[PDB]
């Protein structure tokens, strides 16, 4: 199993693409912005970080990672001077298709069945799986994070941003980090919020109480929730591990599981003023975990 390794080029990315100044994004540490490839015409992302020991590890970690169908491919890395600042400049495949659940919250239905929920964590268990299995912790696996190829109800979950991944030689609790990411946004897929504590809104989950209010979860099965809290577990010692996860009746028959209605989408556009916090919660969360 032998790959290349990154091989940073140097000349101007201007001799091989048009930039434009629109920013597709104030990702973890650069800016996103969208460009065209100058010969082909074709659609790329390019994300910039200022060169320093920090930006070579996300680029060569992102690298290790790229070629796993449901990471987002880096097509070349530039080193350039840019405004004045030395950079690493990655042009990545161009991702479309707006964000996780971005995409959930915009069915006209509200049509979100648990075998979906079940395919999607499929899809993002198996880039924690290409990736514990090289020894790298994402450390990032978040709402903001996961984005779709295109607009094509066919299109592809990419997770990005290795603004915080780590190689985990010695170290292996580093990765239940991402086990309990893979726990949070199952559990919102289910239900249309997060299992966090804390105007104008429902209360969905009073401070303190069983995790599964009957409302949003009176019809998923015991064996759905004993999933679920194995990967919130508290003790990183205790929690499920990425192999374990895959190897689950629910995820590895992901398209023979029950077609169970959700309320999901019904319940983040009634919320949608609550989003915004729901991404902090979960981000400041993850600073005390990684
Ligand atoms: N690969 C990508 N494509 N788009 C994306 C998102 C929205 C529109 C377009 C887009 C849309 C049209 C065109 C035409 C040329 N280029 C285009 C790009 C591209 C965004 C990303 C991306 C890349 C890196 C990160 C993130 C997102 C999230 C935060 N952290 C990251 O590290
Ligand atoms: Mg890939």
């Amino acid at each position: 199993h032998v790959k290349s390794g990154l091989q940073i080029k140097k000349n101007a990315i201007i001799d091989d693409y048009k930039v434009t100044s629109q920013v597709l994004g104030l990702g973890i540490n650069g800016k996103v912005l969208q460009i065209f490839n100058k010969r082909t015409q074709e659609k790329f992302a390019l994300k910039m970080l200022q060169d320093c020991p920090k930006a070579r590890r996300e680029v060569e970690l992102h690298w290790r990672a790229s070629q796993c169908p449901h990471i987002v491919r880096i097509v070349d890395v530039y080193e350039n001077l840019y405004a004045g600042r030395k950079c690493l400049l990655i042009v990545m495949e161009c991702l479309d298709g707006g964000e996780l659940f971005s995409r959930i919250q915009d069915r006209g239905d509200q049509a979100f069945t648990e075998r979906e929920a079940s395919e999607i964590m499929k899809s993002i268990g198996e880039a924690i799986q290409y990736l514990h299995s090289i020894n790298i912790a994402h450390r990032d696996v978040k709402p903001e994070n996961l984005l779709y190829t295109s607009k094509r109800p066919n299109a592809i979950l990419k997770l990005t941003d290795f603004g915080f991944a780590k190689e985990t030689t010695g170290e292996k609790y580093d990765k239940s980090c991402d086990m309990w990411s893979l726990g949070v946004i199952m559990y919102i897929l289910l239900c249309g919020y997060p299992p966090f504590y804390s105007p104008g809104m429902k209360t969905r989950i009073r401070m303190g109480q069983y995790e599964f209010p009957n409302p949003e979860w009176s019809e998923v099965s015991e064996e759905v929730k004993m999933l679920i809290r194995n990967l919130l577990k508290t003790e990183p010692t205790q929690r499920m591990t990425i192999t374990e996860f895959m190897n689950h009746p629910w995820i590895m028959q992901s398209t023979k599981v029950p077609q169970t209605p959700l309320h999901t989408s019904r319940v983040l556009k009634e919320d949608k003023e609550r989003w915004e916090d729901v991404k902090e919660e979960m981000t400041s969360a993850l600073a005390t975990m990684r």
